């Protein structure tokens, strides 16, 4: 565990982490995908092997000793609203279990399906929510991912908020 458990967010390529482990916003069959997955695939393309896992789930895959999550949220185009919600706070409740059977004091996050999953809506709360309910209960340092400026002040006025 952390010392003093925290959430930060920082706005840069996932790929580029210092943490002791990342969760991939993965599709369901294990392809390089685009967007979080391509970046997650070029620099651990060894932990691909067989990682293929169902909407909801989070599968973990070793690249050497460095754990990589997958994590595949809904893709909102294909769920309903409803069910789309029920499978993202899922695919976060999977990857709290992992960050605890791992053991890490610290873990990469984006924010699943608010990219080509999000069925073209603003899903920033939806996702981040469904994370801090997840995550709260673990004593891992989180550090959120993001791309967008506006998204990086609204993650961290949400953070902030709570403290
Ligand atoms: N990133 C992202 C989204 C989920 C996996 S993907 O690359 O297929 C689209
Ligand atoms: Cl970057
Ligand atoms: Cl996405
Ligand atoms: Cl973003």
């Amino acid at each position: 565990g952390a010392m003093a458990p925290s959430y930060r967010v920082k706005r840069m390529d996932i790929a580029k982490n210092d943490e002791e482990c990342v969760v991939n916003a993965a599709n369901p069959r294990g392809l390089p995908g685009d967007g979080v997955c391509k970046a997650v695939y070029k620099k651990w393309p060894e932990s691909f092997k067989n990682s293929a896992t169902p909407v909801g789930t989070a599968k973990t895959v070793m690249c050497g000793t460095y754990p990589v999550i997958h994590a595949v949220g809904p893709n909102f185009s294909n769920y309903t609203e409803s069910e789309g919600d029920r499978e993202l706070a899922a695919a976060y409740r999977e990857v709290a279990k992992e960050v605890t059977r791992l053991g890490v004091n610290s873990v990469a996050i984006p924010l699943l399906s608010t990219g080509v999953y999000s069925g073209g809506k603003d899903r920033l709360t939806q996702s981040l929510n469904h994370l801090f309910t997840a995550m709260d209960s673990t004593d891992a340092d989180v550090v959120i991912y993001c791309r967008d400026k506006e998204w990086e002040k609204k993650i961290s006025e949400a953070i902030q908020m709570r403290t």
